[PDB]
């Protein structure tokens, strides 16, 4: 890359209740959109989890009387974004937290890995995307960890062979969503990942919530020796283990949450709580654009480098990232020579000055300007093949 990544996950289910369409992305701030998620079968078959959201939904300017076989849905909307933002690459993300059960089987044989690569790359080239993100949560043992590398090498091989025929000289990107927990990342073939991948999206969040015995920072940088119950994990120990394990610092993109985890009936950070309570869309989880709530004040753990709203009246504490937290995390990643910022996920961000993604863009400065691809002469969709001209 020729600068920092400022990447964001865009969810295909966000077009429904969250009403967040690809045209809603503030694309000027973004180097990579990671389109989430494709589903996976045990025989390695990559499939759409929602054909409506992916390529069937007609937006206002999508003709119900055009000739040929055409892609609509988020695929055409994201191609429009790529046309208007030549420095913005779109990656196809496969798996995710809820859809990782079939990865061990999918990676387990040469035939299943070839089927995974062919079906994944078929979507990528039909939809007019710039690469593939493997979101396998998470390889469980040495067999799975080894098979993950064999799978990534098969995808890399087939991407290079596809480019040689249908996008000569273009480098399709291959990335993973990577775990921040040592129980998970100690099982990975880190040096192999460091060699085969363009980027490792480090999921440096979900450190504490309903699954934690006490209130914790969700995404803190450092251990708090004074209040260690508040920092059950920290980003810094994971980042150092990834780099020392053989992932080059410049390939590590530091993930950051655009949501908070709430703790109810609590005196503060590192302490007893009872329930996670309500959420924006699911129990205990709040969109950043809904934070801080009315009457809550933002406190700061300057050791663990964690911000959290506290409401003295309601006793609600919400761990979440603020614009100031983003400035600190950007200073941190530049200090370690990391590849940039990643965000989960786009729909929850604020607009204007208080955009976490926009704060990251201004704090990073020199963003990746590597050009995307607009030429898909082997796309089965006439409108994509014709670049929506
Ligand atoms: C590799 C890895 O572990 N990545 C982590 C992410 O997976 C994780 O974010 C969470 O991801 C899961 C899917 O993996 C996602 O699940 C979705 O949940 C929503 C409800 O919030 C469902 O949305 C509905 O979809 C239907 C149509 O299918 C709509 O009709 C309806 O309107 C939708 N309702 C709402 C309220 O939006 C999705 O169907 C469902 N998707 C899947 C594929 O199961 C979670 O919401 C994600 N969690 C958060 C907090 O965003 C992430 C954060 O924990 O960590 C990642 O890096
Ligand atoms: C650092 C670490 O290993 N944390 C684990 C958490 O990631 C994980 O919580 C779950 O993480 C998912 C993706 O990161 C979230 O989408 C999901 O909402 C969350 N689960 C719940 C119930 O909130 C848990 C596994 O439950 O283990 C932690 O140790
Ligand atoms: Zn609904
Ligand atoms: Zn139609
Ligand atoms: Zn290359
Ligand atoms: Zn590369
Ligand atoms: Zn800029």
């Amino acid at each position: 890359a020729n600068g920092y990544a400022n990447s964001v996950y865009f969810t295909n289910w966000g077009i429904y209740d969250r009403n967040f369409q690809p045209a809603d992305l503030v694309a000027s701030d973004v180097t990579h959109v990671i389109y989430s998620f494709m589903n996976l079968q045990a025989d390695g078959t990559v499939i759409s989890g929602d054909t409506y959201a992916d390529y069937e939904k007609h937006y206002a300017d999508d003709s119900w009387n055009d000739v040929g076989t055409n892609a609509y849905g988020c695929v055409k909307q994201l191609f429009k974004v790529k046309k208007a933002n030549r420095g913005l690459k779109v990656l196809l993300s496969i798996g995710g937290w809820t859809w990782s059960t079939n990865f061990p089987s999918a990676a387990s044989t040469d035939a299943n890995r070839k089927n995974f690569a062919k079906t994944a790359i078929t979507f990528m080239k039909d939809w007019g995307f710039d690469g593939i993100d493997i979101a396998w949560a998470y390889p469980a043992d040495a067999t799975q960890a080894s098979n993950m590398i064999l799978l990534l090498k098969e995808v890399r091989s087939q991407l290079d062979a596809y480019a040689a025929q249908y996008a000569p000289g273009y480098h399709f990107l291959l990335t993973i969503a990577a775990p921040a927990g040592k129980d998970n990342y100690s099982k990975l073939r880190l040096a192999d990942l460091g060699q085969v991948l363009d980027y490792i999206n480090l999921m440096a969040y979900d450190y504490a919530g309903s699954f934690s015995p006490l209130t914790g920072h969700d995404a803190n940088l450092f251990n708090n020796p004074s209040n260690p119950n508040a920092t059950p994990f920290n980003t810094d120990s994971a980042v150092k283990d990834y780099i020392n394990g053989g992932v080059p610092a410049n390939k590590i993109v530091l993930g950051m949450p655009i949501y908070g985890r709430s703790f109810q009936n609590t005196a503060g950070i590192g302490q007893t709580y009872n329930g996670v309570g309500s959420g924006s869309w699911e129990a205990g989880i709040w969109d950043y654009k809904a934070l801080p709530k009315a009457g809550a004040t933002v406190q700061y753990d300057s050791v663990a480098k964690g911000y959290y709203s506290y409401n003295s009246a309601t006793k609600e504490l919400i761990s979440f990232d603020t614009p100031d937290m983003i400035n600190t995390k950007v200073a941190y990643l530049k200090s370690l020579g990391l590849g940039g910022s990643m965000f989960w996920e786009a729909s929850a961000d604020k607009k204007g000055a208080d955009s976490l993604i926009g704060t990251s863009h201004r704090a990073l400065g020199g963003l990746d300007t590597t050009q995307n691809l607009l030429s898909y002469p082997n796309s089965k969709y006439d409108n994509i093949k014709n670049g929506l001209n």
